[PDB]
């Protein structure tokens, strides 16, 4: 089996599967929607209790079955509780990430085409005060570029360069998982990691320096990092929260345990995956968090600034803050500086959600990497036109697999390994080889406190939330759930496939 060539190619490929859009696109909407410093609190308890955890067991899981060969959920849950039925809920270990993967290298590829076009200055001219005249272009740019729909249909229509950077972008991606663990991802996050920390630092010092009638960065730091405990108590800023953490740290989409796959069996698991979870956290409260809120909140005030998050997912980092950087000397290119680190950050990310799908495949389906990689960039660039032409397919996705899905699969993983597995046989996997241990009192937080957390958080969404997205919405939204459902059908029958191989190849051993 492949292995990570060193300790510090395998702490940042690590870090570049959690250090993605996440942490610049992501974090930076969920907290300004949620009050910003209201929205901290939950965040760091969440880090705390789920985060933390959860990447231990992952880590955990992960080196376990790549010692007996076996990187992906399907096979991984039935070595940890043999029952067909542990193979059948591993499937959500290949289906999650396939999902994303889905939608998450679409909007990569925007931001490589973004990048390019800011690059050679193709970008909008706004007219040298009026905000919406000046917002109004770059709104227009993104609109166009995704083909927005103008009319009443639900359909988009890219634009044919944003098409092409689609393809190109899937073609990097392969470029590097076809090269495989260390000479591909490893060799790779060597590179990009310490690029994209580089432009970040830059980005945030040149986000200082903005100051406006309106205000200055600093009050921006002031809105996300003031406590407000009156919202405590609102179980929609707990839900926000514990998504983000799921969603940052890459938890629950099978990623981290396929990269842990890779790791020798004796080496530590403990400190290197509490480094990468920091790394990433630092990455997103001191790098994301101080770039597009107190941009925006310097230029608009924070009133104006919450309203620009709470208008969409894309509104702050594709059109408000190069919008913002337009009106600076060299604003271009400090927005293909923007675009380039969220290139880079995307890509490192998405390489660790299709290597799930190219593991199952090369491990239990017995295909060579070249194929692997090939059929699984395939899937997914077939996929993905259901998000590139259907209006709010991504939307879709992206609440069952990256929303839903990840929280459930967390629960899942947590429960198979931990209770039915075993509590204490866990732990001593966890632990063994750990160049330090795990605090004791993390025994009882996963085996009891995060499962209790998880379980609430997930009754109150079926209960409170869920409901009125299975009845306010669009009829379309069946399609992307007709598709869906279709996959992971789809992965069901390659689970029986690969058992029945498997069947095959012991009696003829
Ligand atoms: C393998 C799956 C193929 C699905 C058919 C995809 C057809 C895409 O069609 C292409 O879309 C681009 C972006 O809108 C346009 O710019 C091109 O002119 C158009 O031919
Ligand atoms: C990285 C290289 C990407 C090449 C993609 C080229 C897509 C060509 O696309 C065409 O470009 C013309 C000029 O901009 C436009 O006027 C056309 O409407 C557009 O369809
Ligand atoms: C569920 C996903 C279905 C994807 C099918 C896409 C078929 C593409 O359809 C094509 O798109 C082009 C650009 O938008 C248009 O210019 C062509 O006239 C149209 O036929
Ligand atoms: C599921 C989402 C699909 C989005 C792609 C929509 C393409 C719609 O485009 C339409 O397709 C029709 C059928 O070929 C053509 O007859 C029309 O001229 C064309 O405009
Ligand atoms: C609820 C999650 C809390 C995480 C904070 C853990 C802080 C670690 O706490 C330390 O753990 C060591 C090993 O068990 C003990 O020997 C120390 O006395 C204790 O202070
Ligand atoms: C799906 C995951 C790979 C996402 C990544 N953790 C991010 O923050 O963008
Ligand atoms: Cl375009
Ligand atoms: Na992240
Ligand atoms: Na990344």
């Amino acid at each position: 089996r492949e292995h990570w060539a060193t300790r510090l190619g395998l702490i940042l490929a690590m870090a570049g599967n959690a250090v993605g859009l996440g942490n610049f696109l992501r974090f930076p909407v969920q907290a300004a929607e949620n009050g910003g410093g209201a929205f901290m609190i939950p965040y760091i308890i969440a880090f705390l209790l789920v985060g933390i955890p959860l990447m231990w067991i992952e880590w955990a899981m992960g080196r376990y079955g790549g010692a007996q060969g076996h990187g992906t959920t399907p096979a991984i849950f039935y070595l940890l509780w043999r029952n067909r039925f542990a193979k059948i809920l591993g499937v959500f270990g290949l289906w999650i990430p396939l999902v994303v993967a889905i939608y998450y290298v679409y909007i990569e590829s925007w931001t490589l085409g973004f990048a390019i076009k800011f690059l050679v200055g193709l970008v909008p001219e706004p007219p040298p005060t009026d905000p919406d005249s000046i917002l109004r272009p770059f709104k227009e740019f993104l609109y166009s570029y995704i083909g927005v729909p103008k009319g009443d249909e639900p359909i988009l229509k890219p634009s044919l360069f944003a098409y092409i950077v689609f393809l190109i972008t899937m073609f990097i991606n392969v470029s590097i998982l076809i090269r495989g663990i260390s000479k591909g991802i490893e060799r790779f996050a060597k590179i990009a990691m310490p690029t994209l920390f580089i432009l970040a630092v830059f980005l945030v010092i040149r986000v200082f320096l903005l100051e406006t009638p309106n205000g200055t960065a600093a009050d921006g730091l002031n809105f996300l990092w003031t406590p407000d405990f009156e919202k405590l108590k609102d179980p929609g800023v707990w839900i926000a929260a514990v998504g983000q953490i799921f969603f940052t740290l890459s938890l629950g989409f099978g990623a981290i345990i396929t990269y842990a796959s890779y790791v020798r069996k004796d080496q530590d698991i403990v400190l290197s995956g509490l480094t990468a979870a920091t790394l990433n956290e630092k990455a997103e409260v001191i790098l994301g968090g101080s770039i597009s809120i107190p941009a925006a909140v310097a230029f608009f005030g924070v009133a104006n600034a919450v309203a620009i998050a709470k208008a969409g997912a894309f509104n702050l980092g594709f059109i408000t803050l190069p919008a913002i950087f337009s009106q600076t000397a060299g604003g271009t290119f400090l927005g293909f500086l923007w675009f380039f680190l969220l290139f880079f950050a995307g890509l490192t990310s998405s390489i660790a959600i299709m290597q799930p799908m190219i593991a199952f495949l090369e491990d239990e389906l017995k295909l060579s990497r070249k194929h692997a990689v090939l059929w699984t960039a395939a899937i997914v660039f077939f996929s993905a036109h259901l998000v590139m032409f259907l209006n709010k397919s991504l939307d879709e996705m992206d609440f069952w697999a990256g929303t839903i899905g990840v929280v459930f699969f967390g629960l899942t993983e947590l429960i198979i390994f931990f209770w039915i597995f075993g509590a204490d046989k866990a732990w001593e996997e966890i632990n063994r080889g750990g160049i330090i241990k795990v605090p004791r009192i993390y025994y009882y937080v996963m085996r009891y406190i995060t499962p209790a957390f998880l379980a609430v958080l997930l009754v109150v969404w079926a209960r409170e939330y869920i409901p009125k997205i299975m009845e306010e919405t669009h009829w379309t939204v069946w399609i992307t759930r007709f598709y869906i459902i279709g996959l992971f059908l789809f992965l069901t029958f390659l689970v029986f496939l690969a058992e029945r191989r498997r069947n095959h190849e012991s009696a003829g051993t």
